């Protein structure tokens, strides 16, 4: 283990064998603000009026501006970035789904569940772990879901 | 706004966006926006330990900006259902420049909706070496032309 | 990148951008970006004592966002020379929504630049009531299509 | 600019103009610092707090509070530190703050005879005139 | 009061006190890559001349150039002052983009009270033109504009 | 989230945060957030004339970021009363990387709160050379178990 992580409270090294199927964690919450809409637009270059024009949004089903899909994804994932596992590599995501729209003033939390574990066909010293991520709003409704695929080092001899 | 119905999507149609250089500011803004300050992205000293020896962009940043580059016109009769097979193919470093290729990759009927079809838009983000750094299949549910 | 040569600009052509609501965020970002935190812009209590009773939008913010709304139309053969008659016309309140109307107001030969022409694009920033809040004449130096050799 | 040590006058008070603390400022402060604690960032959680709404980060009230005094920054004063920084009252979205700076003390230093200690008492006040933050700024000033 | 000073939130300056020929030069501010990225984010303008370093190699100076609205906004911002209750800011004339600004250039703004004129429709006010010139670290003018004020005459 | 009561704090316990490189972006964002654009921080040409020859970070930025690095796990049972002895020890420059060392420095009975105690957490912001650049004593009022 790199000396960096010595004395780091937020570091939890979990090797492939020690991931527990069914383990669940839930993040703290974050209210999605009009600032977040404007920051996301400026960061990504997406200024579509569905996100940025309160007058146009009155004509939409639902009558209000809706958050960019990539914002709910980025923030939902970002909420999980508290504990670092230095032995896990982020390979990608499967089945990213936009389940419900998110509006200004909604508050989100992310639930992360260890879903599946398999051998890595390419690397014998690693395994694959799927973390199911569910972003939930203040009504307890899923607004986004995705399966995060991690390539996790096996524990050393 | 340009209404494009299911039947008008052309399998194999491709567009490539303009380029955007990914800067250290983008790393710092992404961390600030998302809450992800992991040292692989934010600590230049720690990042010397990575195979590239330098900080790597968040996967969600390359996704968000990659997709953002394609946000040039809206189709009011296409619903963004989700993405399949999002892959972080190669790291992106400060100073790399990305462009996004969007391809109409597949079209299928929708089992539940006879009034709509599914269109898969393949999104491939490429760097200044012409290498794919991120790929994902965008799933759209697109209404059929009336009558 | 869509190229339009001088001769293809159509006198009197009008285009209108998509809209964008001017938010309190935009005020705070503009103040932070430009260094202008004076209380007529940034102090809601003091602003109660001003004509109108509300924080006053930075003129440069309405200009920068107003022009920014037009950015999708990229003309690589046009050089931005400057602007004439930048006018601050009406208040813009937090929550107002703006669009920019761009009209080809004038085309003229430029004697200093034989391979180019001058195009004036009148830009009018309009609010949700259709009122002009800011106007400016954008001066473009636009390349002519290559001089042909006429046989 | 400049104010030499002898030019400071104990008891002098300066009151800044105001700045309204916005939701933007909360979100920017979290992004800038990495502090996303739910007291600041989660309006549902914040309903459980005594005020029932989100409260500004102490470091934001400090940074913006001190920033209001910037047009008055003396280039001949080394900023040594602060004593007795206190988070007196919460600041909510939409509150407006001003900073009151009082020259609280001047003392000769046993380490530099060619300089003196100046203490500037800083009080951030809200639109109700209530102190929300206080701190003693220690300056080492050229004699 | 020597012992209690309240910073103003406004400051009245009548026509006669804009003294023609008066010059002021602001402090400097280095224009950074952050400023380019923030400006694009703020305005929605991501044009490759400003945002694509590879594309910019093909341009005459070989590098990204600042948005005109950025140099204007920051240049004016450097000069920002207290609201003047007796002056109306009409807008600007003859805004010119004189030279490109690159990442790492440092700018200051020079404001000269350039011309004063009577107003035929307003005997109790007069027109004041403030010539604003944004200069870079070499002292070259990169942007110029004439700020137009209508200012009440002293009672 | 982790609840730690007064008795649970261990005199002398030490932790170090993750690190963060202080970038030019952080300087620009700090100025934009605080309204302080003074040339020592924001003018690279002027800064050549200063003793170090380069722009120096705002004290309030090193404090805000240095403390922010510690904000990874809420203790709901602790109240943030203030800080003593905030000291600006060394300048921080663009490209310096900081992390924060947090030490439980002192524990004592709260004079007026029977059901709480007082904990001092010394925060030392440390650069890439391991040098302390900023120190502050975070004063916590912590509920008894």
């Amino acid at each position: 283990e790199n000396l960096y992580f010595q004395s780091m409270m937020s570091e939890q090294t979990i090797y492939y064998e020690d991931y527990e199927q069914g383990h669940v964690r839930l993040t703290s919450g974050r209210t999605i603000t009009e600032t977040d809409f404007v920051v996301h637009a400026g960061h990504t270059g997406d200024f579509f009026p569905h996100h940025m024009d309160a007058e146009f949004a009155k004509t939409l089903p639902g009558g209000q501006r809706i958050a960019h899909g990539t914002m709910i994804f980025s923030i939902g994932v970002g909420l999980t970035a508290s504990l670092i596992n230095p032995v896990a590599f982020s390979y990608g995501y499967d089945r990213l789904r936009f389940v419900r729209p998110v509006h200004i003033g909604d508050t989100i939390r992310t639930r992360v569940t260890i879903a599946a574990k398999e051998d890595d066909p390419k690397r014998p010293g690693a395994g694959r772990v799927v973390e199911r991520c569910e972003v939930i709003n203040q009504r307890g409704e899923v607004v986004l879901a995705a399966d995060h695929i991690l390539i996790v080092e096996r524990k050393p001899e």
